[PDB]
């Protein structure tokens, strides 16, 4: 009652608890006070609890078998705020996703199939499908191997992640304003939802090139000033309402591709740089780089064929995105590499 | 074998895992392979383990049940470099040290014994006891009660924690240079070890006044630069070799107190400033303002009285020292409060 069974995880570049949702109280307020108290929250440095004093490791993933027709489990993630007794079901940012298809076969929710086990996984926060293929050799899931993700030291199991449902997740279309580019405070921008809310303009039409490091980016006051104006005033056009105090849409400066890849992308999320990019905001500007004429068509390089690898140039590296792209030119599929660890299990404590 | 039972706890304002000696790989490479692994260790975000992306929370507590006479365990204390590949047992700084008596108790090193339970802790790393007594009601280890510090949202069980053994706990001296006074650099400062070596000198004659905040004291590179030249200076006379990449002695600022307290300290450990004070290098800094002339004696109110209750004003508040001084005027024991808390316990993964 002031503990409950969970796993520590890292899921991506993110981390955080992972709980059975029969663990957890019913009732929202009682869960949120749980859950504060759970990562030590509010407090900078989250000393009396299990947050790491970083939004990216103060998570939450609330995991339970599902009913929904092909779906294995739902899921449910939650930002627990550092700072702020706050904990919100912001739009999935595809991180925390990566430990969910483990953990489901780790506590049974799925049973090992074989020597990998497909997870078929709603993402209660969007309404977005994410099909996981887990590494379960011996029947037992397995965080070795020799994937790779920027942002996590050495290497580990691939859990290669296939997404679907992606269009409008938030904005109840793939182009909620109906236009391929809007001219916004006099700048060409996209306002496009493949899996994450997102506006898409030029860096150099923000007064950047798009290639400065993360720490020059979050020092550049007159260009979070200028797209942060842009921002608050796109917010309705994107059926958001008031994004005010808001974490959508992201910000996504594009500029031409440098290291041979198909686009180059500095994120605002929406007030600081993301150190690489989310995994759904690769695949809404991924898909922007289809749109003819747009601000990221103009810059991006794009490959013939029907299935597109997307290297996404970020920051501290490139993230890759395979669309399957139907005959009619939407996009049926993305597919993205993740991976994740267990790091601890046993039960969490609250007083 | 690539786990361990584990307890993540606060201890002070200081967070880590804390093991059983016997779940641990005997060999020291080997035991710091598997504890660098379980924090994430080396990663400035420490994203793939336990660390929290900081020191203060990347530290291991290895405790057994001891054989020395009147000890209960024996405690062992590991600091976990975040970014480097080094795991250190350096000098206990004693808030991990909270979580140890705890620990036991719930591991079954000690049976509760009573509504109260004292635990009598070696601590290996430098030779001193830590006698601990915590709430056992029921005859279970509680972390709830009215205990605060600072550095610590809310509030928790006391565990009053009383120190003997500290004299010369790692100089071989009260001391180590046999004058109560040397000048060093042109400035008269104290060399002592009453439980953790520090050189105490006036705030005002480095050229600060002692009651900067630690944002300030962090940015005032002169400063750094003039003591750790200090520093430096004296390793050899306080039977500490080249200090140059130790982390002792700890540079402890004094002026006199403010807040109607005994002294006013501002502590770099010995690069950083401490946000309040470390547990032992208060009892060392109270235990210097007891020598006559010495700078800190010029500075601080020492009441009357063999029991002498001193409050050390550090940035973030106070914490206070009961020093228990026998006729000839040495010190006979030292009493501080700590709390702990248990935040998750099962069973911690390395690959
Ligand atoms: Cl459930
Ligand atoms: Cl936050
Ligand atoms: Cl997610
Ligand atoms: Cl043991
Ligand atoms: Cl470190
Ligand atoms: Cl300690």
């Amino acid at each position: 009652m002031d503990s409950a069974p969970c796993m520590w995880m890292r899921g991506g570049t993110s981390k955080g608890g992972y709980f059975l949702r029969a663990d957890l109280p019913a009732d929202t307020a009682a869960r949120d006070a749980f859950l504060l108290a759970v990562m030590g929250s509010p407090d900078p440095r989250q000393i009396d609890g299990m947050g790491g004093a970083d939004p990216l490791t103060s998570k939450v993933a609330v995991v339970s078998k599902s009913e929904r027709p092909g779906i294995d489990v739902d899921y449910l993630f939650l930002q627990v705020f550092v700072d702020q007794a706050i904990v919100t079901d912001a739009q999935n940012s595809g991180n925390i996703l990566a430990g969910v298809g483990p953990f489901a076969i780790e506590r049974g929710l799925v049973a090992a199939s074989g020597d990998e086990t497909r997870v078929a996984i709603f993402m209660e926060n969007t309404g977005q499908v994410a099909v996981a293929t887990v590494r379960t050799p011996g029947g037992s899931v397995t965080y070795a191997g020799d994937a790779a993700i920027d942002g996590v030291p050495g290497t580990h199991a691939p859990i290669p992640t296939e997404f679907r449902d992606t269009a409008g997740s938030s904005c109840g279309a793939l182009l909620p304003s109906g236009n391929a580019v809007d001219v916004v405070n006099g700048l060409p921008v996209t306002l496009i939802d493949n899996g994450m809310p997102c506006v898409v303009m030029k860096a150099a039409d923000v007064g950047i090139t798009g290639y400065e490091d993360r720490d020059s980016l979050d020092a550049n006051a007159e260009l979070k000033a200028k797209i942060e104006a842009i921002r608050l005033a796109v917010g309705e056009l994107m059926n958001l309402g008031d994004v005010t105090e808001k974490s959508v849409p992201k910000m996504m400066l594009v500029a031409p591709p440098r290291d041979g890849g198909a686009v180059c992308v500095r994120s605002f999320i929406p007030h600081r740089a993301h150190a690489t990019i989310g995994v759904l905001g690769a695949v809404s500007v991924a898909t922007a780089c289809l749109i003819p004429g747009s601000p990221a068509a103009e810059v991006a390089v794009v490959p013939e064929g029907a299935r597109k690898t997307l290297s996404i140039e970020h920051p501290t590296g490139e993230m890759s995105c395979v669309l399957e792209v139907d005959d009619a030119g939407n996009v049926v599929s993305a597919a993205l590499l993740r991976t994740a660890r267990k790091l601890m299990d046993g039960v969490v404590f609250v007083l």
